[PDB]
Order: C-alpha cells, then structure tokens, then sequence
C-alpha cells in the first residue's frame, strides 16, 4: 500500500480502464504547491554546482553516489558514475541550475541527498512536448526508511513545474505504480576472467575458464568497414539520421508526424490541453512501431552522440558518397565490487541509440561489441528496447536479474512492448 504514490497523477497498479488512450492525467497549470518543501531540521537544499567539474559540490555528489547509489539485488555491485559521466549526463543543453538538487547537513556540510532532472524533448504518439527525466535519486544509507525520498520527489516536481513542465519520465528497478513498459536486462560477457574474479558469473561445472573464454568470445570475422567515431561536424547528418529512423518506426501517420500536437502550447489551459487526449482503436496499431521516444535537435545530437573517453562512444558508418548511413552508440559506467578490496571496479558498456540502414542490426551490434572491447569494457549491457530483441535473440547475451520499469508522470500511455519505447535513461 502506497502512502505517497497513491496521491500522484500516475496510472495506479489497480487502474480499471477498458480503453487504450493517451494524454495528460491532469491539467493543473496553477494549482500545484509552490512553496519549498521542508526538510528535517538541520538539513538544507542547495543547487548542486556540477557546472565546474572541480567544484566541491561535484566531489560531494560523486562521493554520495559512489557510496550510496544503486546496488544490484544481492549488494555485490554498486554503480560508480564518474564525474565526467555525470557532467555529460546532467549538464545537457537547456539544463536549469535548480534541477540539480542536493541535500546537505548544515552542521557538517556533508551531502546526504541528491535528485536530478534533465530536460528532454519527447514524442508520445501524436503529441510532442518538452518534458523532464528524473534520475540519480539518492539518500545516504544512514537516512533510509525515513520518508525523505517523497520529500526529494515532491521538491524536484515543484522545480520542474516552475518551468511550466508537468510531465516526467523515470525508471525504477522495482514496481511502484503501473509501468507503461518493462525492460529486460541482457548482458554480453566480454572479459571473462575479470567478471569471474568479480563474482558476476561463475564457472559452470561442465565448463572451464578456457572454454568459457572461448564461448563468450566476441566473433571476429564478418567485419563491416566504413565505421568511424563521430565528430562535431556530423551533428547535422546525425540529426537527420535520427529523424528518418523515427519516421521509419512512427506509430502515427506521416501527416501527424509533421503536425504533432505541441503540448507546451496548450498545457496552460484545462480546455486547450484536452486536445492532447487520443483514443486508440486497437493496440495492434502500435505493433513493431515506436510510440514514445526522445527527440534530438542538432544541439542535442552534438552533446549526446559524441565521444568522451570512458563515458560515451559514438561511431557512424559512411557510404561511398561519404554520407552517414548508420550509427551505433554506447555509454560506459564503472561499477564497484562491494565485497572486494583488491579488484575494486569494472567497466561496463550500455547500449544507447543505434540505427542500422545499410547493415543488419546484428552486424552493427557486432561492430559495437568489438569497439566496446577495445574501450576496455568488461561487459556490454542492453535492454530489449526498440529493435534490440532482433540482436538479443540468437545471440550470446545472458539474461539479467530483475526488470526495468518505465514510468511517465502525469500522462497516460497504454502498456506497450519495450520495442515501442525509444527512451534511454542514464
Ligand atoms: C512534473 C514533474 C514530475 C517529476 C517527478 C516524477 C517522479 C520521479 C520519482 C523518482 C524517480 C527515481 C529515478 C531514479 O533515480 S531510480 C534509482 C533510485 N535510487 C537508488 O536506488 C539508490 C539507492 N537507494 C536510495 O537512495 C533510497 O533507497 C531511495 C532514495 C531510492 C528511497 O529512499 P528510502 O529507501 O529511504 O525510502 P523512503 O522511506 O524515503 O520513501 C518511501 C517512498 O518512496 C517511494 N520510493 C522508493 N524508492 C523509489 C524510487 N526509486 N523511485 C520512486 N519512488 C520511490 C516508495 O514507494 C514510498 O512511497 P509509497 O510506496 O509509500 O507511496
Ligand atoms: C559486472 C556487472 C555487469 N552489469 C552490472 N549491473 C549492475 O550491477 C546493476 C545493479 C543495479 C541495477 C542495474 N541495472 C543495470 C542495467 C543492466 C542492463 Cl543489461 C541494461 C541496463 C541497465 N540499467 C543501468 C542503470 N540505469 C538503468 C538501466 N545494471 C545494474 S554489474
Ligand atoms: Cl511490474
Ligand atoms: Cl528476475
């Protein structure tokens, strides 16, 4: 039984609707709480200065997440996001200073809480909007189970609404309310010895370390040339590549895609905002198409689909006309081995956005797997989003533990396959 989420404009697990529809759950442009939320006495909010990678805030935030952010089911691994990664993930085009929210102990100046939002643009069926992604919610372990998380969530909500934004996207490794999709984790083992020594996998009784190495090898043959890291000047071509990709997989007509309802222009009125409601006749109308995805302008492409060592890798394929025709990308996050002092961390690649036009998605992922190996990644992680299942099938990926639940705040999305979802959170 929820005490917080049952009061929020999200679809509840017991939602009893017999129709598939889209649109805002509520249109409440001026009725939200505007006063800052109270923290326990002795604590204070601050805008986290992640704008200087050398800042004390950045050091405190890095340390908070390193020691208290997400752990796996059995508390063997914990994420160790680098400062360079956090800068790339949070200082995005259009970011607001007050969407990076810390909690500090007044007497000691020690940071004990963080929550972030980043701005993104999303298409949801026939609508388009500026929205937010909430991520990196973290409370110091000594302060857990004291209901601080709803305080942080309400305060980031207030800060997002003060920017005239009333929706958000977020994921969680557990069920909270009703998710609009569920992602499955898939792991491609790259460095077998390192992952055995870390305890991520073990040596099966019918195998050996040498046969395990042999089985998990990234296939070497069948290389496709023409791939190269992207550079800044690619941004326009990459932006066009994504447009054609989303146009290819659209779940609405061509005319609708060129005439999306801009929710930004109507979310100020309970009457005009009603235009965003859309009844879907059949859920099969969405099969094999993309229903919700991020939208990238050229500035966004330049920031996200770049190449920063140990953070983000983006390659493009050119054709004989030197036109970009394909793209693969993955980001890199280190994880700490909690129960290990001598082998403390491991580098993990995570599939980002991938577009295959001149080769198969399998061929592209094989090139990306080799590039991940050459970037010293110990494993390659992917979700069954977009068309990734085509690659995950008939492959050597191994299923992960748990599931990734996708949520949208204050919007209705029918439950859809993760193949219909083009939203990757960091
Ligand atoms: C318009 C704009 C809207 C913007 C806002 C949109 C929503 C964004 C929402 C957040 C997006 C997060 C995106 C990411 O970053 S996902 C990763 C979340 N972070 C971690 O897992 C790191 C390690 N764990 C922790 O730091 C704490 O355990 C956290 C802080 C997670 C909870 O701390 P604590 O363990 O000390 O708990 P509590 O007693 O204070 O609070 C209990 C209440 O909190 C609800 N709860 C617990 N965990 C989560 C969770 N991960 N998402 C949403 N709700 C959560 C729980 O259901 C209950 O409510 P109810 O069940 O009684 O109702
Ligand atoms: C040696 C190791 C290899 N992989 C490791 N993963 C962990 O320890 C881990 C712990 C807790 C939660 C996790 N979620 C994911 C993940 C996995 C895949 Cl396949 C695709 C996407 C994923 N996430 C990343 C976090 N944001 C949401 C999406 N991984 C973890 S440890
Ligand atoms: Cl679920
Ligand atoms: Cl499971």
């Amino acid at each position: 039984p929820h005490k917080f989420w049952n009061t929020q404009p999200v679809v509840q697990n017991d939602d009893s609707s017999s129709e598939y529809s889209f649109g805002p759950i509520e249109i409440e442009p001026d009725s939200f709480r505007k006063e800052i939320y109270k923290l326990p006495d002795g604590f204070s909010w601050f805008d986290c200065n992640l704008w200087d990678i050398e800042s004390q805030d950045f050091e405190d935030t890095y340390q908070l997440l390193k020691d208290h952010y997400v752990e796996d089911d059995d508390s063997q691994f914990r994420f160790n996001y680098s400062k360079e990664f956090l800068r790339w993930a949070l200082c995005v085009p259009g970011q607001k200073k007050n969407w990076l929210v810390g909690v500090r102990v007044n007497e000691t100046k020690k940071m004990v809480g963080f929550i972030s939002a980043i701005p993104i643009k999303v298409r949801i069926h026939n609508c388009i909007m500026n929205t937010s992604v909430v991520n990196f919610l973290c409370v110091h372990k000594k302060l857990r189970s004291k209901r601080l998380a709803p305080v942080l969530i309400k305060e980031i909500t207030r800060r997002i609404r003060c920017e005239k934004i009333f929706q958000s996207i977020y994921t969680c490794g557990k069920n909270i309310t009703k998710p609009f999709t569920i992602g499955t984790y898939w792991h491609r083992i790259i460095n077998v010895k390192k992952l055995l020594e870390a305890g991520f996998i073990g040596i099966p009784r019918n195998m050996t370390m040498s046969s395990l190495i042999k089985y998990h090898r990234i296939p070497a043959d069948k290389r496709i040339e023409g791939f190269r890291p992207s550079v800044d000047s690619d941004a326009e071509q990459i932006c066009k590549l994504f447009e054609n990709y989303f146009m290819k997989y659209k779940d609405v007509s061509n005319e609708t895609m060129n005439n999306l309802i801009n929710y930004d222009e109507i979310n100020h009125s309970k009457e005009l905002g009603k235009q965003a409601y859309m009844k879907l006749d059949k859920i099969e109308d969405l099969q094999d198409k993309i229903t919700i995805h991020q939208c990238f302008n050229v500035e966004d492409v330049k920031h996200y689909f770049t190449n920063i060592d140990k953070v983000i890798v983006t390659y493009v394929r050119e054709n004989k006309n030197k036109e970009i025709t394909d793209l693969f990308s993955f980001f890199i996050i280190e994880s700490t081995v909690i129960n290990n002092e001598r082998f403390p961390t491991i580098n993990i690649a995570y599939s980002y956005f991938n577009i295959a036009n001149t080769c198969s998605l399998k061929e592209l992922f094989n090139e990306m797997l080799i590039t991940a190996k050459n970037n010293n990644c110990d494993a390659f992680n992917t979700l069954d989003l977009m068309q990734n299942l085509q690659v995950i099938q008939d492959s050597k990926f191994i299923i992960g533990t748990g599931r990734l639940r996708y949520y949208v705040f204050n919007w209705k999305i029918p439950q859809i396959s993760p193949s219909n979802v083009g939203i990757i959170l960091f």
